[PDB]
C-alpha cells in the first residue's frame, strides 16, 4: 500500500555487494529477467533488481528454480523475499550474486509497476 518503496529493502544491494552481507533476506523487486546465451544445458536467467534506491543486474537465478520463470510465477514487476544467495566474483573483478531461494511475496500483475525512481549501482 501507500508508500511503496517502504515496502521493498532499501539499502540492501549496496550491503550486498560492498559489505558482504549474505546472512539478510531481502525484499527485492524483479524489474526485468532475461535468459543468457546458454548452449547444451538448462537455460539459465539474469536479472535486473531494485531494492527500491538502486538497480542491479548481476543477479543469476539458480537453475532449480527455472520453473518460477518458466511457469510465469517470477516476472517484471513481482516482489520477491530472497531466502538463499551466494555470491561469485569474476577474474575481471565483477561480483554475481545467484539466487538460490526466493520467495514470490506479490505477483507482477498484483504489483504492475516498477516501485520508487532506482537508479543503476555502481560497482
Ligand atoms: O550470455 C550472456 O549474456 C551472459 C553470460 C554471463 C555469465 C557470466 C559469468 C558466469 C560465471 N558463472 C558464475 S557467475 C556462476 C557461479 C555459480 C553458479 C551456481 C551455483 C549454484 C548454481 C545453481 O544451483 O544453479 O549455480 C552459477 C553461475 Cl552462472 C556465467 C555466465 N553473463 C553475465 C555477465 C556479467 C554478469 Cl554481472 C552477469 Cl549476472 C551475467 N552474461
Amino acid at each position: 500500500g501507500s508508500h511503496m518503496v517502504g515496502q521493498l529493502s532499501r539499502g540492501a544491494i549496496a550491503a550486498i555487494m560492498q559489505k558482504g552481507d549474505t546472512n539478510i533476506k531481502p525484499i527485492l523487486q524483479v524489474i526485468n529477467i532475461r535468459p543468457i546465451t546458454t548452449g547444451n544445458s538448462p537455460p539459465r536467467y539474469r536479472l535486473l533488481m531494485s531494492d527500491g534506491l538502486n538497480t542491479l543486474s548481476s543477479f543469476m537465478l539458480a537453475t532449480q528454480l527455472n520453473p518460477l520463470v518458466e511457469e510465469e510465477q517470477l516476472s517484471s514487476n513481482c516482489v520477491c523475499q530472497i531466502h538463499r544467495f551466494i555470491v561469485n566474483t569474476l577474474k575481471d573483478g565483477r561480483r554475481v550474486v545467484i539466487l538460490m531461494e526466493l520467495e514470490v511475496l506479490k505477483s507482477a500483475e498484483a504489483v504492475g509497476v516498477k516501485i520508487g525512481n532506482p537508479v543503476p549501482y555502481n560497482e
